[PDB]
């Protein structure tokens, strides 16, 4: 699955912590999305163990991965049009998504984690950057293999005692749904990275966004237990979802944000 580095990279979509992303061609026409990763903890050959990734990793709500050089690597996927979910919600398209177009997201979220999930693996990292959005509203999970930080999404388990489970998942999804229902904005709003592990300890969780159902905070609540093994399946978060206008909220009425 290793091509060689002679394909070039023509748009730089943006730059993170651990390396670059960029939109390029793949074979003179295909366009393709090329994930460039600077020697940060290139791992030249736990990389490349790394067939997982690519291999039954392929699901309709996750990136589908094309290929990997084996230097500094361009991990080569698909090329979402809309970018992350993170944009796509502070953008100019926040101003007319509501809860039946943040739910059908959260909902697709959960279909792709529910694969992650039937398939026995672990997303360390699950939030509305590593998640990106094509067009008719088509959600995937990015970035899921990366071992080798964004403490307000992941589990109090996951934080102190390295415990990362799939229910840790579950965690940063409840804090994911808090993205989607406030259009971006940083969770745990006026805290710190380390205020807000005194208070999650304490039994502190973000309150019910404005204008969202209780239904869905309830979600939220059941996704931040503090005993892991009792946060819900994906299975269950993907179900509820799915039936979420017909079995929880058929009387919900479109407002001005949700
Ligand atoms: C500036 C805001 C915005 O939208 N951003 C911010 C800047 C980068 C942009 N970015 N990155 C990817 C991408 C492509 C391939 C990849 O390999 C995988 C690594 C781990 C797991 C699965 C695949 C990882 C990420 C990417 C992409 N397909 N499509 C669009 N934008 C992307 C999104």
């Amino acid at each position: 699955e290793i091509p060689r580095e002679s394909l070039r990279l023509e748009v730089k979509l943006g730059q993170g912590c651990f390396g670059e992303v960029w939109m390029g061609t793949w074979n003179g026409t295909t366009r393709v999305a090329i994930k460039t990763l600077k020697p940060g903890t290139m791992s030249p050959e736990a990389f490349l163990q790394e067939a997982q990734v690519m291999k039954k990793l392929r699901h309709e709500k996750l990136v589908q991965l094309y290929a990997v050089v084996s230097e500094p690597i361009y991990i080569v996927t698909e090329y979402m049009s809309k970018g992350s979910l993170l944009d796509f919600l502070k953008g100019e398209m926040g101003k007319y998504l509501r809860l039946p177009q943040l739910v059908d997201m959260a909902a697709q979220i959960a279909s792709g984690m529910a694969y992650v999930e039937r398939m026995n693996y672990v997303h360390r990292d699950l939030r509305a950057a590593n998640i990106l959005v094509g067009e008719n509203l088509v959600c995937k999970v990015a970035d899921f293999g990366l071992a080798r930080f964004p403490i307000k999404w992941t589990a109090p388990e996951a934080a102190l005692y390295g415990r990362f489970t799939i229910k840790s998942d579950v965690w940063s999804f409840g804090i994911l749904l808090t993205e989607l229902t406030t259009k971006g904005r940083v969770p745990y709003p006026g805290m710190v990275n380390r205020e807000v592990l005194d208070q999650v300890e304490r039994g502190y969780r973000m309150p019910c966004p404005p204008e969202c159902p209780e239904s869905l905070h309830d979600l939220m609540c059941q996704c931040w237990r503090k005993d892991p093994e009792e946060r819900p399946t994906f299975e269950y978060l993907q179900a509820f979802l799915e039936d979420y206008f017909t079995s929880t909220e058929p009387q919900y009425q479109p407002g001005e944000n949700l």
